[PDB]
């Protein structure tokens, strides 16, 4: 059963070019939503009626319409130590939208 | 600029096998979110920080991590005339989550 779930994704801030303004941490766990949104669906997929309808339409017209996507439905914040406009290391205690909390078909 | 926007998708309830319980309408406009989530991004894409971070990581490791997805971020309801458990045509005035209102990279 390769369905929509949260899997591991470690993100190094230097690789994405954010080390120019983020001092710490060097890496953090962002996770990622991976998996198919096809039927039969599952309980924790938590689909919208539109993703269900869209998946059905994709099944009958695969070349015209795409299928639903496994995306983050809830995000959690992290804390980062960034450079202030005057070079002062300032802590952003709740940097929102950085880590995946829940996944779902949308 | 092939970016994340709302495009047309007409859904026939008979094709998706929902005509067994939905009397009317035969078809309705559900729309769909289509388009790339790559950079440079746009204003109405309205990305989360995780979709931005994920797209960056995808750019540097295309085979390990997938990119962000263009998905519905807000849904609108429709009205359907369905069969009651005793065969009575009943109107569901607000059948939620059926039509796309806004799109975005998630
Ligand atoms: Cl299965
Ligand atoms: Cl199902
Ligand atoms: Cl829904
Ligand atoms: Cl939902
Ligand atoms: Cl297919
Ligand atoms: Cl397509
Ligand atoms: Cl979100
Ligand atoms: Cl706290
Ligand atoms: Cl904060
Ligand atoms: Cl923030
Ligand atoms: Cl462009
Ligand atoms: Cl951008
Ligand atoms: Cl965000
Ligand atoms: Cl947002
Ligand atoms: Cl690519
Ligand atoms: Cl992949
Ligand atoms: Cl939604
Ligand atoms: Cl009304
Ligand atoms: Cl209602
Ligand atoms: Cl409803
Ligand atoms: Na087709
Ligand atoms: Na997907
Ligand atoms: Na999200
Ligand atoms: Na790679
Ligand atoms: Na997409
Ligand atoms: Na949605």
């Amino acid at each position: 059963g390769s369905h929509c779930q949260k899997t591991s994704l470690r993100v190094n801030f230097e690789d994405i070019g954010w080390d120019s303004w983020i001092i710490a941490p060097k890496e953090y766990e962002a996770y990622e939503c991976k998996g198919g949104c096809f039927f039969p669906l599952a309980d924790d997929v938590t689909p919208t009626k539109h993703a269900i309808v869209q998946t059905l339409v994709h099944l009958k017209f695969p070349t015209k319409v795409g299928k639903a996507c496994c995306v983050p439905t809830k995000l959690s914040p992290i804390s980062v130590l960034y450079k202030d406009d005057m070079g002062v290391p300032t802590l952003k205690y709740h940097y929102e939208g950085m880590s995946v909390a829940e996944c779902g078909c949308r």
